């Protein structure tokens, strides 16, 4: 089972048909849907089979989303429900470029320190996973050492909160971890706050996973080992909302079902790429055929066999 | 009575404790949402509501309208005439305020597109003839439908395009100004007006009976085509937090003073403290009337006769 930890909340999504002090953006499009980086990781998660806790807060309106997580399979038990806060709401504005200008209020997001990983461990085993993604960063830094208090793998995936937070927070975050999640940029950000060097960040992960935008994604082991993965090529750009997120779930469900680094990251590829087509970052379709179609086209149609062999 | 055209919205409004100045990628962590009736429609005629005028909101809203319908008739505003979408939600502001009290928005008009298919020959007919409209921010077709009415029934109108300002041509912004009792903008507004119309100055006061010019922090200008200037400065603030319909408070404040029958100064005053009242709240018709402080901060700004001659027509 993955444990996902990390920010649930509602994404307000809006569409400015223009390319990006007093600016007002007069926009197209406004959406409400679910979202949080744990929201939507576990959502993946669970449409594509896997088993997976969903570990974070919310506030007394979470029941409908709730509802919506249960019905594809994720474990909510261990939601945090505030008695006062509501959820966190993330605001956005994407441009045609899709570039993004956005807000965000953690709301009831900040009582994710409260959530002690011993119980859910109790409560379900010992998670084969945990994903310490973007939260309150209390909760990141006590998530992770209860991982390693307890004996627990852990992905480090601090990705919107690393602006953020201080280098020594950071540099507390990443010890210890079975994979580092960063975007490029992140990766220079993570490395210019920590003063660390690439050397001696791989030298405290077993794996670096660094997406890269349109250029894919790279799964770098210490021994310099590196895998390049290109994009599963898009049809139909939409928003950019939770792509990093869709990839993570999709490596890491095909790694919980025995894929190597390489077959992982092409699943990934395309989970993002249905995320970037989709406007909310869990308004995705799974479809079969659709899956083993594009993966071939971009992959080969071996690498599309074995991976849709797993699901 | 004043009709007030313009926008009807929820605001979303946010703080970010940080300077937008030192900011593709862009996310701010913010430390307050809360969501206020708002638009500017809905905020001049609260606020000439609250000051005991006599007030109509004209505008589009969706079926979500009924809770601030209520809000605005308890402060004595006529909703008769708000057109309500079959479909469509009412508009959507978002915004986020740095510690400077500058702004990054986004507007989603929604029902308010709807707004060009109201007649003001209908309220005309159901309250009679307005002593004035406000030409508010709205959809764009509507602000040319309404002032174009104005014209056709004889109507005396302000015209308010601020926030549209930008998305509107140069013939646009030409056809909204001329023959109107009144001109309010900002004084970077009044850059943009003349630039994008091409328009001297002296062209446009051919047009107007008045000129009103906000400043900011500098206070406002009231022109007449003859060049006499009232130049009035802001009530100082105590406690700024939130910019959001500072200009429409203005407004409904001067309005109110000049319906009530105050010369151009005395009215001045009165949205001056307006302004600063909502300045200094977060939602755009969150401000509380006080007389009492409210004849305390006119005098001391403006003197003491100054503020009893204002306080009197309230
Ligand atoms: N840009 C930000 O500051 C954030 C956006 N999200 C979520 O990140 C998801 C996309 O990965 C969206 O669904 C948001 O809810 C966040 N989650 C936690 N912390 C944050 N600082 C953000
Ligand atoms: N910003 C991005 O990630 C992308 C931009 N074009 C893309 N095409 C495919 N996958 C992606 N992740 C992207
Ligand atoms: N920034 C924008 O583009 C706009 C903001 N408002 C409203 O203007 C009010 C403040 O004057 C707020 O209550 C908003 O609802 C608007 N109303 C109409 N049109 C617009 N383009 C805006
Ligand atoms: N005291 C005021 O009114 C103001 C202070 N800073 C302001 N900025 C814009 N408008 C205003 N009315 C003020
Ligand atoms: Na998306
Ligand atoms: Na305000």
């Amino acid at each position: 089972t993955i444990a996902v930890t990390g920010s649930i909340a509602t994404d307000h999504l809006m569409r400015f048909p223009g390319r990006f002090v007093s600016l007002s953006f007069l926009v197209d499009d406004l959406v409400m849907h679910r979202g949080g980086v744990a929201g939507n990781m576990a959502f993946a998660i669970g449409v594509l089979g896997g088993e997976v806790a969903l570990v974070g807060a919310a506030g007394a309106d979470f029941a409908d989303y709730r509802d919506w997580l249960k019905a594809r399979g994720v474990n909510c038990d261990h939601v945090l429900i505030s008695e006062t806060a509501h959820t966190a709401r993330f605001t956005c504005t994407t441009d045609v470029d899709m570039a993004q200008i956005a807000s965000f209020y953690p709301g009831a997001m900040s009582e994710a320190r409260n959530i002690k990983l011993a119980d859910v461990v109790s409560a379900i085993g010992k998670p084969e996973l945990v994903i310490i993604g973007a939260n309150d960063p209390e909760a990141m830094f006590l998530h992770t050492e209860e991982c390693r208090k307890l004996g627990l793998a852990f992905a480090a995936d601090p990705s919107q909160q690393l602006a953020r937070l201080s280098g020594e927070e950071i540099r507390r975050l990443v010890n210890g971890a079975a994979y580092l999640f960063t975007n490029d940029y992140e990766w220079d950000l993570l490395l210019s706050k920590t003063g660390w060097s690439e050397a001696d960040v791989m030298a405290q992960i077993d794996l670096r996973v660094t997406t890269l935008g349109p250029k894919g994604v790279d799964l770098v082991e210490p021994d310099g080992t590196t895998i390049h993965v290109g994009v599963v090529p898009e049809t139909s750009q939409t928003d950019p909302t939770g792509v990093g997120d869709a990839f993570r779930a999709g490596f890491l469900t095909g790694r919980s079902a025995g894929l190597g680094l390489e077959r992982s990251a092409q699943l990934g590829s395309l989970v993002a790429v249905l995320v970037l087509e989709s406007t909310g970052t869990q308004e995705w379709q799974w479809d079969y055929e659709a899956a083993a179609s594009r993966l071939a086209g971009a992959y080969g149609e071996h690498a599309a066999a074995e991976i849709v062999a797993v699901l």
